[PDB]
DNA sequence: GGCCTCCACTTATTCGACCTCTCAG
DNA sequence: CTGAGAGGTCGAATAAGTGGAGGCC
């Protein structure tokens, strides 16, 4: 394998991986329960590469299948661990996620100790899974009621760099072909598009991206309970002479790194106009068919 | 015995990706 | 006519989680 560069492998930290605190009742240790604390990453098959080469730069983690069509990378082995906090201390995150981070910290000491063996020990892990991603089941809720969970610090941190961008847009960024049908003559509009997904936390975040990127704009999504935003960038201007040069310089890891490069194709096309003729239309649609089933 | 670590595989919901239209210059 | 938003939809490569048991000191 390859190794992964350690603040484009934070910045695919903070759009991809979980951590993750089991707290399971056990019929096997004295308390009577079975911890296991970690962090995962869970891709597509295709991206099992990524996940291969995560696992040789930490030198840690195990890989297997997560259903019929992903692959995740798994790290719960507790001495492996240290490597997790190795390298996160020194390449924070920077999202909401970096309070899970906290908290799994905070989880680590407690077993460390082996403070998890007994039954204080468990207490105190309960409250730190209250607050750790989505919460407490109600099962442990009424089993260990009248506890004070532990306080979730807001996250408001800077862009570190530009390789946690590339990270981070491997993650939960898009290089779309936006065709749009227009009762015109050509009847097609040809339009780039870039955008990055994320849960409303960090809005903040998403925001200072146009202030990062000088470009782009941010869309509220819901659907229904839910909502996250999309920073978004469309203007050609902007995509030509920013979203491109910046991630040729600052290579994106993945099968999104296949994407970009189509769509860097379909922007020279646009460069020299070739999309307000026809053969060039036809370029353009096989180029984003290759990137849709492929 | 007591406890750890891994594979199988799911759920909820947070992503990614897919549209189509208005309208000013 | 064209470009740049505006205004969306939608399915799971979502982020997070659980059951089962082989493995080790
Ligand atoms: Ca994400
Ligand atoms: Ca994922
Ligand atoms: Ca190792
Ligand atoms: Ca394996
Ligand atoms: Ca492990
Ligand atoms: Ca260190
Ligand atoms: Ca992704
Ligand atoms: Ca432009």
């Amino acid at each position: 394998a390859s190794s992964i560069n350690p603040w484009i492998l934070t910045g695919f930290a903070d759009a991809e991986g979980s951590f993750l605190l089991r707290i399971r009742k056990y019929s096997q240790t004295r308390v009577g329960y079975l911890t296991e604390l970690g962090f995962q990453i869970t891709l597509h098959n295709k991206d099992k590469s990524i996940l291969e080469n995560i696992q040789s730069t930490w030198g840690v983690g195990v890989i297997a299948n997560s259903g019929d069509n992903a692959v995740s990378l798994k790290v719960t082995r507790f001495e492996d661990l240290k490597v997790i906090i190795d390298h996160f201390e020194k390449y924070p995150l920077i999202t909401q996620k970096y309070a899970d981070y906290m908290l799994f910290k905070q989880a680590f000491n407690v077993m460390e100790n082996k403070e998890h063996l007994t039954i204080e020990g468990i207490k105190e892990l309960v409250r730190i899974k209250a607050k750790l991603n989505w919460g407490l089941t109600d099962e442990l809720k009424k089993a260990f009621p009248e506890i004070i969970s532990k306080e979730r610090s807001l996250i408001n941190k800077n862009i570190p760099n530009f390789k946690w961008l590339a990270g981070f847009t491997s993650g939960d960024g898009c290089f779309f072909v936006n065709l749009s049908k227009k009762k015109t003559k050509l009847g097609v509009q040809v339009k780039l598009v870039f955008s990055i997904s994320q849960h409303i936390r960090d809005k903040n975040l998403m925001n200072s991206l146009i202030t990062y990127l000088g470009c782009g704009y941010i869309k509220k999504k819901n659907k229904s309970e839910f909502s996250w935003l999309e920073f978004v960038v469309t203007k050609f201007s902007d995509i030509r002479d920013k979203i491109i040069p910046f991630f040729q310089e600052y290579t994106l890891i993945g099968t999104k790194l296949k994407d970009f490069e189509d769509w860097c194709k379909v922007a020279k096309l646009i460069e020299e106009k070739k999309h307000l003729t026809e053969e060039g239309l036809d370029e353009i649609k096989k180029i984003k068919l290759n990137m849709n089933k492929g």
